[PDB]
RNA sequence: GUCCCCUUCGUCUAGAGGCCCAGGACACCGCCCUUUCACGGCGGUAACAGGGGUUCGAAUCCCCUAGGGG
């Protein structure tokens, strides 16, 4: 009854703990290590091959052969690639949205049992994994403000029942906690952050490796010119740094931010109050359309969803709006929905799945 | 080529003799937050056009050179 499980290992205890944990609850355990990024230049690099090491030394302190991996290959072509035309059309992408669906499940799972033969999979995910009526379902794991649910909305049971998420069962104290008194090396150190397999680095200079700039103007919500542009696919909806503004003789004495693109006349439409009317929505279409369920959904439902990674359950009722597109509508209205991102919808503790936002239900005003 | 009024941190400005080694907001910066991009939170940097006066005291008074005014 003691089965083969792979856990990915990305150098964070997350993963860590993660894997001692199901070596406590039994199954045989063995870890595994994904090179994803062939590294710009070195200062990264360096870390890249750092973290293996913490990865190592954690399945050493444990006891575990850490593979490696180089699906470097597929990420970019599956997954980065993509990211960019998105944003090249102005739209705001989430990269690790699909880390997850091409790299982190297929491609990983696949070579899961291919080659590593192994039956389960396990990732550090702070989500949780149910079986019910026979198909397993997505939850969220305890402690809502540090779940991570919404980005495995892509994943389909079948995929999911053949994973495993030990740590979704516990509080991220812990976590941390438990490593610690483990003398697992990772614990105490940084959970990480921005595009899943790339590091943690000022966006600006990033994006400007793979796209060009050309600084158009921006406008302003009653339509007049007020500041430079240096570029546009470095915005998006709602954004309110870099923008320059100072306010003038007639300004609330509040921040501007974005509240909506000009693509093809390349302007940028500014107002001023994180609550501005051309900043709200009621809604909005979604079309890439992934339910954990994975099964055909025609007329309506009621519900929450959200519209970026940590926002927050908005109520929301669902129509059936098409082939895959679907018009959500909020309660309430919703602060700068951005298309491209994803909105999540969830069922309690259960996440559905979601889609990709497509069309930004404007405010009547 | 006669008498008037203007000049403050990057920006918009608080300030009408001592409470201003100049305050606020927005920006810029940094940390916190955070597996996207963002929001958010907490902090930080930075200005009296310049030179003489007058007063115990001067951003605010007078006086000289650089921006608008029947």
């Amino acid at each position: 009854t003691a089965k083969k499980v792979i856990v990915g290992m990305s150098g964070g205890v997350d993963s860590s703990v993660s894997a001692w944990l199901l070596q406590q609850q039994g199954y045989q355990v063995e870890g595994l290590f994904m090179k994803n990024w062939e590294e710009d230049d070195g200062e990264e690099y360096c870390t890249a091959a750092a973290d293996l090491a913490d990865a190592q030394a954690v399945c050493d302190k444990l006891g575990i052969e850490l593979h490696t991996v180089n699906f470097a290959a597929e990420y970019w072509d599956n997954v980065f690639e993509l990211f960019l035309a998105e944003y090249k059309a102005g739209r705001t992408p989430n990269p690790d949205i699909l880390c997850n669906k091409e790299i982190k499940f297929k491609a990983f799972l696949e070579f899961a049992a291919e080659d590593l033969g192994a039956d389960y999979i396990a990732t550090g995910h702070y989500v949780r994994r149910a079986d019910v009526d026979g198909k397993s379902r997505l939850l969220r794991g305890l402690d809502s403000n540090k779940d991570q649910s919404y980005f495995l909305y892509t994943l389909s049971h079948e995929q999911i029942a053949q994973s495993l998420f030990p740590v979704g069962e516990l509080e991220k104290p812990q976590v941390r906690k438990i490593a610690e008194d483990l003398g697992l090396v990772t614990a105490k150190k940084k959970d990480s952050t921005g595009i899943c397999f790339i590091g943690e680095r000022k966006f600006r200079e990033f994006l400007g490796r793979y796209l060009p700039a050309q600084p158009g103007k921006i406008i302003t919500v009653d339509g007049d010119e007020i500041g430079e542009h240096q570029g546009l696919m470095y915005h998006t909806l709602g954004q309110r740094k870099g923008l320059g503004i100072g306010g003038t003789k007639e300004g609330t004495e509040e921040p501007w931010y974005v509240v909506d693109k000009d693509v093809e006349n390349n302007i940028l439409v500014v107002a001023q109050g994180h609550e501005h009317p051309r900043l709200m929505s009621v809604g909005l279409i979604a079309q890439q359309l992934h339910w954990v369920d994975r099964e055909p959904f025609t007329g309506t439902m009621r519900c929450t969803v959200k519209t970026r990674y940590r926002q927050t359950d908005i109520p929301c009722t669902v129509k059936a709006l098409d082939d895959d597109r679907i018009e959500v509508i909020f309660d309430e209205p919703v602060a700068a929905v951005t298309p491209g991102q994803s909105a999540v919808f969830y069922n309690g503790e259960v996440c559905l799945g979601g889609g990709i936002i497509e069309q930004r239900l404007p405010l009547p005003v």
